[PDB]
């Protein structure tokens, strides 16, 4: 009876593969050992009393996982003990569920209620796994056992998640995707076709919500999910699960061709939104989440099963987790056959919006100086999970996040931390603009915290270009603060001769009115030196400000460099020094902060940053260069080039061109020249004059060496 | 000509091994590649201008490293390009060194000056490496080149390091070992036997100083170096280097048998004083230093060449660094031959003092619940790098430091941080007792920071016992504070029935006068719960105190739990929760701190801790249990047992016995019973009554399960 993600054909293929040495057999033996041990322990289907991370919540989660794993073993081995365990647990659920009220630890202000769980989302995950387990063990049951499980457990849960909470079922968000996927698959297993249609087109079958609306709205043409990478991988699992079930049940729907293969694009982009295996922590996001997460392990197997792309074996190899499925077997076989090819992590502008015209998530990468990623976020809001952070950036180098995004104020599945829920400081700190590396006007967050306006306004991607020496993008938004135009261009560059790299930042603010302008740099590392006088406050600390996140920042020190070049140098665990060299006009303060004020429940990390503060400016440009330099090896006990190699910095406008000149110690000046305007063909010619000589280049941009 | 660590026998064996494939050939090729690349850069022997971490400091360090490596490559390849580079660098040193003043960035308060370097310590390392390089390339030289090199560089350096700085040269400390090693090896190479004898017996050759006194004084009979693990590995290099040269030139001295084989013991104990490859950060210490440090890579090859112990190959394998020497070949061959045997990290009391009577460094390990180490420090002062930390402890679990020692306030080889020197806050914070996990009386450090009193006093180790279920040690000191006695016993225990483990702490304070008593607990991880009301200060922070390190702690929160059981729970990145359960009397405050006050140069990390404070006590006992519990997996997204499983705690005396009974939720109480007397035969019988039942055990201690 398996006919959801796994079908009978997959079981027969798995049965043959299990008795041949290889990755698949070894994964099978490991699952079998674990399930056999778990079968020794009595079933635990407790009355639900705990919130996220609590015993009842985690036990119910463990139950769905065991029921799925045992069902897979039952199909492969034909051993009845696996089905009997799944049956006994389902009979227990069938007796418990009808008697359950809404969860005692429900918090409806945060999320909709569940019966098994504090929130409906976990119940939806439970249905997605449990329906598959039932589908896998259904041939083992008597008719009365099936009827009791369906009438007491499966149908009441399907009803609870759909007709009984219809607003969320018809919503176009990850929570909707989980609910639609579970009820739709239940429609297939229990022969309820209307449930499949309700999953695809909403409860009214209108078309306004449902699975198809989600695929047409939440993803851009580049496969980029509007809520961001961390919820991208989360929603991926019900997308590829229900899509695999649609293809096995109604292949005439052409689900894997729908919207020009959007399901495959979505899988691939999920992989791309990572560095050193971790998803970029933009918007609401837990920084530990990586590509070995179960949703992307599954997604890769499904995409490899559809395409046979050997590049996906590279990812599967890094995930270190063989799945007991037909597609999981295909992955295991390609790996055993040596078919692996490297996976191409791209510099790319992943467009945002269903039509691709609501900004973009830009990733700039280069390997000349090690693994480096500059992540630029001129993206749309991302809805409730979105941060108020237009044009913010991050910088990754040598395995580590150097210029940082906080992610969410949330301790996942830690019940003592408010049931693992999003904390108050996720609104008052983590979402605020001052928590990001982008301009804050008048100590006020972008859109002044107005969700509806934020949801309707987005930056415009002006351009993106990437070649071997220059990766560069610019974007603009005039709606973050009406009357203020915010424009940023960021370049990731490398010089082949030196082996050196730079991140270059040109942040232009233009207003007809005077404003306070803050540009934070939140960094990871230890402050080691400054160009200018800086002594920290010594016997008391006070918060930087009063609202919009400023109330959480302790002010540790205040500097006001003389006009010219300001330099801030820190040292990272990864063995590198980082110096930001910025142009200051003598009216710019540098405020050094530590996160942790107005934090009575110890909910925030002691993160460090410095803010460039320019008061009373109508128009201002923040020009800066981030220089990774030197080597620090505390094991062999040597240090090289600990001092910044930048001596001078100049920024000039030359018609439609922007020039950034970086003077290097005992070295040639690095001169970034790029064309500023919208459309620039690849062979367009440019010249300009710098220091009495003439320079010429084709296309968007060129880095010159001036000896 | 090579006759020091490397002799001609070694060279011959290496030459035949570099043709055959294997670990040695791969190391050779990697070295040859690095040096060949170095040879294409012209030599740089600059006039010394910078302090530690600066250009000339790090260049002169690069130079001795390259001279040694190029010299070894000369001997193996017989290719004069390597010797010619070494020759040309030494001729530049011969011309430069006699013109040199004392170093312009000398800081004679911190360390004695050098000429090549700001301190003579680096000059001694330079000599140790360079005398070996000169020895390796000598047969390539003309007599006039040899005379110029010896007259202008080698002899002036050796003379500057001995007769011109005689106090330090005759000193018995790590600075002394480096100086005497270089001069003694110069004595062998330049045929100055008086220098060899001065190296072994001091300049006046009295025997008060010198290398034999160092081996007889700075190590205990257990091979524990008095200054601590971080300086043990430092001194280990000159110790084993000179010893190996002595054995190759004067094997009649039997140096590897001297003092019951102290050198081999010294190597083995250096390996023992680590957890997950890092040395215990006690006394002045840099936390990143681990067993791959060059001194211990060398010491392990030399011990393997002496003893052939296949267990040393385990360490070598973990170090991942084959050495181009005769011993390093033998190590590579044994590894290739698959002779590796697991190295045994033991529970052990490493005695302190020349004769092993000045306290001890006690390490308790178990493996039942993962890799765990309890480090207890009832040790001698350790001279000027010693910390004021009698009876302090650390806890390590699942790869991480959980209960912490700060180590030193110093940024090794970062010139912008005071030349990589020990910083002011090393004295005012890192050495202070409040920075450690031990009792502070009246906000005053042990011995009141008086180094002369501290050097004359040490705790007495009372007992130490390790079996598979209980590891336990106790010690006491009555001289840390006038009229106050301090006694601590620490136990590491495991229960087989559950996978559970506990660290048990009983800290007794006895005095005829009332005092304020502080017991800090410095922890690594995120605070997640308390069983008593705790709200952090929200709008400002102020230092906890005014002196002896209290001026560096921000007080973030204050709690006063009710009489009974206090519980503090934090979450560590290793995926485990930790709960300290402590007995409190309603009069004990718990103060939550963050390091960072009075730190104007950003010299301190933001470390966290909590302090149990009890005022007006004459005698008081701090009883607590540290419980690692649960699993936190944010990749798979599950949590198990996040809540502490301790329900109750009781401490009782029963004659010569102490009882600690730990109530477990849904579990048998764990009852630790141990005899307190110094003398306890293994077959001694103990009997006590607890809750109506009678219990008996043989020997020192036993953990009982009470259902
Ligand atoms: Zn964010
Ligand atoms: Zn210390």
């Amino acid at each position: 009876h398996p006919n959801l993600v796994i079908d009978a054909a997959d079981v027969d293929a798995m049965q043959g593969a299990v008795a041949k040495p290889g990755r698949f057999r070894s994964a099978f033996l490991a699952s079998k050992s674990a399930v056999d041990h778990a079968l020794q322990v009595p079933l635990a289907v407790p009355v639900p009393t705990d919130a996220g991370g609590g015993y009842t919540h985690e036990q119910h989660k463990k139950n769905y996982q065991l029921m799925y794993n045992a069902g897979v073993l039952y199909q492969i081995t034909e051993d009845p003990k696996y089905a009997e365990r799944v049956r006994d647990m389902l009979l227990a659920y069938a007796d418990l569920y009808p008697t359950l009220p809404l969860h005692p630890k429900r918090r409806p202000g945060a999320e909709n209620p569940g019966k098994l769980f504090w929130q409906s989302l976990n119940e939806a995950v439970w249905l997605v796994y449990t329906i598959q387990a039932y589908d896998l063990i259904r041939p083992s049951l008597s008719n009365a056992e099936a009827e009791k499980i369906e009438q007491g457990a499966l149908r009441p849960v399907a009803k609870f998640l759909s007709v009984e909470s219809p607003a969320t079922f018809n919503k176009v968000h990850n929570h909707g995707t989980w609910l639609t996927a579970g009820v739709g698959m239940a429609g297939y297993v229990l022969d309820e076709p209307e449930w499949v249609e309700q999953a695809l087109l909403d409860l009214d079958k209108s078309g306004k919500g449902g699975f198809l609306r989600q695929l047409n709205t939440l993803f851009s043409p580049d496969g980029y999910y509007n809520e961001g990478p961390y919820y991208q991988r989360y929603a991926l699992m019900p997308f590829v699960t229900f899509a695999k079930a649609i293809e096995n049940n109604e292949p005439e729907r052409g689900i894997f061709k729908y919207r020009d293969g959007i399901v495959m694009k979505a899988i691939d982009t999920t992989i791309q939104l990572s560095y050193n295996n971790l998803f970029f922590p933009i918007n609401d996001a837990i920084k530990s989440k990586g590509i070995d997460t179960s949703e992307l392990v599954l997604g890769v197997t499904i995409a490899y099963g559809e395409s046979g792309n050997p590049q996906l074996l590279d990812i599967a190899d890094r995930q270190h987790q063989i799945l007991l499925s037909g597609d999981g077997l295909k992955v295991a076989q390609g790996l055993d056959a040596g078919a692996l090819q490297p996976y191409p992590f791209k510099s790319f502008a992943f467009r945002d919006g269903k039509d691709g015209d609501e900004g973009a998530l830009v990733v700039l990468r280069q390997q000349t100086d090690g693994d480096q990623a500059l992540v630029f976020k001129p993206a749309a809001q991302g809805m409730g999970h979105g941060h108020f952070d237009k044009l913010t950036w991050q910088f990754y180098d040598r395995g580590e996040e150097i210029v940082t995004d906080y992610g969410a104020a949330r301790f996942l599945n830690v019940e003592a931390k408010n049931g693992g829920r999003y904390l108050q400081e996720n609104e008052t700190w983590a979402k605020q603009t001052i928590a990001h590396n982008t301009v804050v006007v008048d100590e006020t967050s972008h859109f002044d915290n107005n969700l509806k306006i934020a949801n309707r306004n987005h930056p415009e991607l002006l351009f993106f270009h990437a070649d071997d020496q220059v990766k560069i993008s610019a974007a603009e938004i005039d709606s973050a603060y009406p009357g203020v135009s915010l424009k940023r261009t960021l370049a990731l560059v490398n010089n082949p001769e030196s082996g050196n790299s730079f991140a270059i930042d040109v942040f232009g603010v233009e207003s007809s009115q005077k404003h306070q302008l803050d540009l934070p740099l939140h960094y990871n590392g230890q402050l080691v030196d400054t160009n200018f006088r800086l002594q920290g406050f010594t016997d008391s600390l006070k918060a930087l400000g009063t609202n919009n996140g400023y109330q959480h920042l302790w002010l540790k020190a205040r500097g006001k460099p003389d006009s010219g070049l300001a330099q801030v140098t820190w040292l990272n665990d990864n063995g590198r020094f980082y110096t930001q060299s910025s142009l200051v006009d003598g009216k710019t303060e540098l405020l050094f902060t530590e996160l942790g004020a107005n934090d009575p429940n110890f909910n925030l990390r002691s993160e460090k940053g410095f803010i460039a503060r320019r008061n009373g400016a109508r128009s201002h440009t923040f020009v800066s260069v981030l220089e990774p330099h030197g080597e620090y090896n505390p094991s062999k006990e040597f240090t090289l080039e600990a001092e910044s190699q930048v001596q001078a910095l100049q920024h000039r406008q030359a018609g439609d061109l922007e020039l950034i000149a970086i003077g290097i110690k005992n070295g040639a000046t690095q001169l970034l020249a790029y064309n500023r305007s919208s459309n620039v063909p690849e062979e367009l010619e440019n010249i300009f004059e710098y220091d009495g000589r003439k320079y010429q280049f084709t296309g968007r941009a060129k880095l010159f060496q001036i000896t």
